[PDB]
DNA sequence: GGTTTTTGTCTGGCTTCACACTTGATTTGCATCACTGTGTAAGACAGGCCA
């Protein structure tokens, strides 16, 4: 794993965090840019080239038959086998949180133009969050979405103008969700008691595993592991969720596919003081800790730190300025 | 209804200021001076995407 540092062109404002990062045929797209779009750009989104440790952020356009969906910062994003992606949740530039779902897709490759879809959501429609999971699992030939998570604003009727902004975390109900349609589906499971947001998530067949997380209530990162399986017969399907000891503890990490089923998480915050500087190896359970990265003294002396998953096991992550440029971005690569 | 208060009424002879008038040398009131540094926005100007 080799630390390399990058140099952003004219536009790096646009990076904020909470952004995100999608792969569709080894090419890099960004999205949740600050601020509402542009002039220079009005989809948001960007063809996201790193040349010669150089990135550029070039503008992609949107299909006749896309949505313009908003910029969205900390949304539940997956991937889907056309290969397409998966948005939901996510706050807006104007500080709302969103509870639609927005869908990705090459509608035509011009030496990109993406279709944007949103689908609608009845039934048991997850109260709009941010910081959440949402994978897809595979059952009996069938596939289905899960939904977990997150943080949300107080209810209508508690929320007051003094604590505008306060969050909590959601109820941690997992949602089944039909892309197809748009259906959804509420489970409430004994094993998962007490809220949580900014976890990692690992989708391998009919199972989706949790990883660390933040409680909010609690105020802990847990250093728990819970598996969930989803099994979809023609009838209502069954979650059954199990504990499983050797969980690591903790939030806002990133998570990369390395090779062909093993996959490995880069820090996040282990403490409210303190930084996760090591990194954790998982292979599909069991958790093996990886010799540490080469570090630089400004990582290692900044107080927060953000990142996204390239695709190719390689994380691009960023870094806060100096007191007297606003970020400065490296790429940790892996396999 | 009785039983309690507020607020007047009628005089004058009192006490305590304000005004009266002047002159001209002080004292106050008030708007102005000359002057730059700093914020702001009107307007040069650098720039990179796509044809």
């Amino acid at each position: 794993m080799s630390l390399q540092m990058v140099t952003v062109g004219h536009n790096i404002a646009l990076i904020q965090p909470g952004f995100s990062l999608m792969n569709f045929d080894g090419q890099v797209f960004f999205f949740g840019q600050k601020g509402w779009p542009k002039r220079s750009c009005p989809t948001g989104v960007f063809h996201f080239d790193i040349k010669q440790n150089h990135l550029k952020l070039k503008p992609a356009i949107f299909s006749k038959d896309s949505c313009y969906l908003p910029p969205l910062r900390y949304p539940a994003t997956c991937s889907y086998k056309k290969h397409q992606y998966i948005i939901h949740g996510g706050k807006t530039p104007n500080n709302e949180l969103s509870d639609k779902i927005y869908i990705m897709s090459v509608a035509c490759k011009n030496n990109v133009t993406f279709r944007c879809t949103e689908k609608d959501l009845v039934g048991d429609v997850p109260e709009p969050r941010y910081g959440h999971s949402i994978d897809v699992v595979y059952s009996r030939g069938k596939s289905m979405g899960v939904l977990f998570g997150g943080r949300s604003y107080m209810p209508s009727t508690q929320r007051t103008t003094e604590k505008w902004n306060s969050v909590a975390d959601c109820l941690p109900h997992v949602f089944l969700i039909d892309f197809e349609f748009g259906c959804a589906t509420s489970y409430i499971l004994p094993e998962l008691q007490d809220g949580l947001s900014f976890h990692v998530s690992i989708a391998r067949n009919d199972t989706v595993y949790i990883l660390g997380g933040h409680s909010l209530a609690s105020n802990i990162r847990p250093a728990n592991l819970y598996r969930i399986r989803v099994d979809l017969p023609l009838g209502t399907p069954a979650v059954n969720c199990t504990v499983l000891p050797g969980g690591i503890s903790v939030s806002s990490a990133i998570l990369t596919q390395t090779n062909n089923d093993e996959f490995v998480i880069v820090g996040g915050y282990q403490l409210e003081n303190q930084k996760r500087m090591v990194c954790s190896l998982v292979s599909l359970i069991e958790i093996s800790e990886m010799e540490t990265p080469d570090w630089t003294s400004d990582i290692k002396h900044s107080k927060i730190w953000f990142g996204s998953n390239m695709g190719n096991g390689t994380i691009f992550l960023g870094i806060p300025g100096d007191n007297k440029e606003a970020f400065y971005f490296y790429t940790l690569r892996c396999s």
